[PDB]
């Protein structure tokens, strides 16, 4: 539950995403990737990159970071009115791709870690407390999901 202080600040925070949502997502993957190896098993499209160069040299790893942020920059924007925007995404997440929660507590991290590493003194202690409330919400609604479907 987030005020509509948070929110705000959420939604400033987002457009700096925007201005590149392609450099964001390539680099959200990035930090997922190199910083827990085994979430790149559950990517048959990019098991075969071995090196971060051959991920950084990847065009096919920038479009499916976009494909992920544009979709969360969606949800975001329904302020958490986010049902009909999450329900397929968990379903997806659980019953075809085998998602644990876990790993999306991992990439909820690495966005604040890469919004750290592009921003650097200008992603301030309100807005950080502000985006990780609603990651936090993001995989908390999804974790009801999954509940639903019995899925670890
Ligand atoms: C911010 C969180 C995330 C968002 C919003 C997101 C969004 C999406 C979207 C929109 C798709 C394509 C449609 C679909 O299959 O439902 C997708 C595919 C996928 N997601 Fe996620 N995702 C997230 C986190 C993750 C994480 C943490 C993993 C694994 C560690 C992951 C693994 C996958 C895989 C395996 C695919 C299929 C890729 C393919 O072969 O083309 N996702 N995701």
């Amino acid at each position: 539950g987030l005020s509509d202080g948070e929110w705000q600040q959420v939604l400033n925070v987002w457009g700096k995403v925007e201005a590149d949502i392609a450099g964001h997502g390539q680099e959200v993957l990035i930090r997922l990737f190199t910083g827990h190896p085994e979430t790149l098993e559950k990517f048959d499209k990019f098991k075969h990159l071995k090196t971060e160069a051959e991920m950084k040299a990847s065009e096919d790893l920038k479009k499916h970071g976009t494909v992920v942020l544009t979709a969360l920059g969606g949800i975001l924007k329904k302020k958490g009115h986010h049902e009909a925007e999450l329900k397929p995404l968990a379903q997806s997440h659980a019953t075809k791709h085998k998602i644990p929660i876990k790993y999306l507590e991992f990439i909820s991290d690495a966005i604040i870690h890469v919004l750290h590493s592009k921003h650097p003194g200008d992603f301030g202690a309100d807005a950080q407390g502000a985006m990780t409330k609603a990651l936090e919400l993001f995989r908390n609604d999804i974790a009801a999901k999954y509940k639903e479907l019995g899925f670890q």
